[PDB]
């Protein structure tokens, strides 16, 4: 869809509204890195996984073939209880929430791979510098 793109401080201040900062030990910085390298803050962020019929939607990038039901991934699990398009609205609360669902399970924040190959281990300070967060 036509994109709608967060700024970057906003969205660190809606996240962090949202009780983002710190859930499961995730900072701040580390949610937005994710987001910046997972979707360029674009809330409408969709992206086709030809491997296994499998798309990641919204600001996090979110799979339906674990996590959201986007009726159109053979074989998927929905662990958010969520349908995908909820993950491609304006109002961030269902995908804060299904983020958190998907960092709840073992891996953590691990689970997305651009995370672990641009935020992981790395000063990311910059992501939340001069929002006032
Ligand atoms: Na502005
Ligand atoms: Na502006
Ligand atoms: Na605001």
């Amino acid at each position: 869809a036509e994109a709608k793109v967060f700024e970057r401080c906003e969205l660190a201040r809606t996240l962090k509204r949202l009780g983002m900062d710190g859930y499961r030990g995730i900072s701040l910085a580390n949610w937005m890195c994710l987001a910046k390298w997972e979707s360029g803050y674009n809330t409408r962020a969709t992206n086709y996984n030809a491997g296994d019929r499998s798309t990641d939607y919204g600001t996090f990038q979110i799979n339906s073939r674990y996590w959201c039901n986007d009726g159109k991934t053979p074989g998927a699990v929905n662990a958010c209880h969520l349908s995908c398009s909820a993950l491609l609205q304006d109002n961030i609360a269902d995908a804060v929430a299904c983020a958190k669902r998907v960092v709840r399970d073992p891996q953590g924040i691990r689970a997305w791979v651009a995370w672990r190959n641009r935020c992981q281990n790395r000063d990311v300070r910059q992501y939340v510098q001069g929002c006032g967060v």
